[PDB]
């Protein structure tokens, strides 16, 4: 089952500048930073709250590491802003299979590594009324 | 203080069809529906989780009631997808004044009515790295 909003994926041109914006404006602090070279992003997670399923909700700020990447292509076309939304589940493999069986395109055969060792997959935005939708199971 | 992600505002052409998509695909159900004629939207709130500040996190699906509205203009330009993000606070007036004092444009002098009697205001996307950002205090 999808039991929380896990995060909002926000694309930006300069991760350090946009991190500073969220810290200065709202008092949000950095929970974690990492590079995902497969995905072609440098990311920062800002934790906003805990959630009733035992998880948490974050802002995931993403700067592309290369133009030839999902986020690099998207920023070039659209400018900075919301790139995707992510829902948390205790079983991404099972939930992804159930959604594949409804005819919504699941972009990975098998979940891939995401933030903080999580396992993630994506649903095609053109099957989700224009919203790139991620499914995530936390490593813990 | 901004203590939760309150909701994701998602624009759609057909509220009933997009509600059905979220119900069929993810098992989300409708928590509330209402029309906001000032804002020019028909909305449905889908509750995803409760949050550690005592509040909750929703998907807010929005269909325009008129072309000449924030969401009608935006859908015509961009197609369906994420329109805004909303953060919850126990004092929208105080937090909005603190953010106005940082030079981020606050679009209302005074918070206006939002979902379920909430009081809301917005920050200009061009001051927030491309993200239309709402601040909301729940009526309870
Ligand atoms: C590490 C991690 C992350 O979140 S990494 C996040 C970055 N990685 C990802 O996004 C991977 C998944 N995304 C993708 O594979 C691709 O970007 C998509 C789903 C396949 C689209 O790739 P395409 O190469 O087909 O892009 P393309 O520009 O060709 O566009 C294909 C269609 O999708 C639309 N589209 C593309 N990106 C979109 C987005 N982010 N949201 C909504 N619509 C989108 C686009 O406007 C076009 O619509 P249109 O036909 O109406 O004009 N984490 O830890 O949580
Ligand atoms: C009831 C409720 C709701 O949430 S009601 C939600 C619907 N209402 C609202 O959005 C009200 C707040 N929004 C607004 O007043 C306006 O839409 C904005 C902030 C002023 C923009 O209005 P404008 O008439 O200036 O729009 P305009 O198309 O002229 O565009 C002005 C600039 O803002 C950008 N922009 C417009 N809408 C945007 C959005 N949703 N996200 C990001 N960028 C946006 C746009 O791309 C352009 O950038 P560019 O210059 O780089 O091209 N609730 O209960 O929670
Ligand atoms: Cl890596
Ligand atoms: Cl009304
Ligand atoms: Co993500
Ligand atoms: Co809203």
């Amino acid at each position: 089952s999808l039991t929380r909003i896990d995060h909002i994926g926000i694309a930006c041109h300069d991760l350090d500048a946009t991190v500073e914006f969220y810290r200065a404006t709202y008092g949000f602090e950095v929970f974690h930073t990492e590079v995902n070279e497969e995905q072609g992003v440098r990311q920062a997670m800002l934790k906003i709250n805990d959630t009733s399923d035992g998880g948490a909700s974050y802002l995931q700020l993403l700067e592309p590491t290369r133009e030839d990447s999902a986020v690099g292509k998207w920023l070039a076309k659209n400018g900075e802003g919301v790139h995707h939304i992510a829902f948390g589940t205790a079983d991404v493999d099972a939930d992804a299979a159930d959604i594949r069986d409804k005819g919504v395109r699941v972009l990975y055969d098998e979940p891939r590594r995401g933030s903080m060792g999580s396992r993630i997959t994506f649903l095609h935005p053109k099957d989700c009324h224009g919203v790139l939708t991620e499914l995530v199971t936390s490593a813990a």
